[PDB]
């Protein structure tokens, strides 16, 4: 149980992720390396609640002086982001499959009162069977406790995926915001492109979308069935926006491919 550090698998703010393999049992893991010179105690506290096949497995922590260590399931398939060919995307049947799994993961987190708050292709990893795994709970927080919803007010995430209500509202519900980001993801997957830099009335592309101008990119690359689902998800008003139970009833979602 001396995981030795075979190779860097990436970098970041915090620090890096190493491919730590055992040498006796040879069991691979991803290890997160975080120079504390928070946040870390919340991400662990959260990683400790999680158990699901579309959520990235948490194994342990190790304080070790100045550097925190997170032993997390290894995803040798890499990021969904690299399965998205620019300007093209991917085959509709692969996208549907990744959406299915993504929704199973999100349902699961929401079910236990947790919101991820930064859903994007970069944070969706793929194992060697290409199974989608939600990764990175550093922006993640509790929106439900003792069966009692708390609204959010900390603005965070990544702007091209963030829902309009969180740029414009003092406080807002957690669940629609993940719902929106999942639809920006789906768009990326079917088009190879992000529609806007941000969902704000000062962004031409976003104003073009609200005006149902879907003869522009990205939308013209998207077949009508998935596009009608995107019409229900990317609803500006978070109360009018589609919920996950209803996403699961939608025609494209249930289309055999
Ligand atoms: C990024 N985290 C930690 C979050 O769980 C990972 N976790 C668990 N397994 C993983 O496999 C990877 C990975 C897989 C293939 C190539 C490169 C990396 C990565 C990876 C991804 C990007 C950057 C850094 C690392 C990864």
């Amino acid at each position: 149980e001396d995981w030795d550090l075979v190779q860097t698998l990436g970098e970041g703010a915090y620090g890096e992720v190493q491919l730590a393999v055992n040498r006796v049992t040879e069991e691979a893991v991803a290890v997160k390396i975080v120079d504390m010179k928070e946040n870390i105690k919340k991400e662990i506290c959260i990683n400790k609640m999680l158990n699901h096949e579309n959520v990235v497995k948490f194994y342990g922590h190790r304080r070790e002086g100045n550097i925190q260590y997170l032993f997390l399931e290894y995803c040798s398939g890499g990021e969904l982001f690299d399965r998205i060919e620019p300007d093209i995307g991917m085959p509709e049947p692969d996208a549907q499959r990744f959406f299915h799994q993504l929704m199973a993961g999100v349902v699961y987190l929401h079910g236990i009162g947790i919101t991820h708050r930064d859903i994007k292709p970069e944070n969706l990893l793929l194992d060697e069977r290409d199974n989608l795994k939600i990764s990175d709970f550093g922006l993640a927080t509790v929106f439900r406790y003792n069966n009692r919803e708390r609204l959010l007010n900390k603005m965070c995430g990544t702007l091209p995926y963030v829902a309009p209500e969180l740029l414009k509202r003092r406080e807002f519900h957690a669940e629609p915001v993940d719902v929106w980001s999942c639809g920006i993801v789906l768009t990326a997957m079917l088009a190879g492109e992000l529609p806007w830099d941000q969902p704000s009335d000062s962004c031409q592309e976003y104003s073009d979308w609200k005006e149902k101008k879907t003869y522009l990119n990205p939308w013209k690359k998207i077949d009508s069935a998935p596009l009608a689902l995107l019409h229900k998800i990317l609803v500006e008003n978070p109360s009018a926006r589609i919920t996950i139970p209803d996403i699961k009833k939608d025609r494209w979602y249930n289309k055999p491919l």
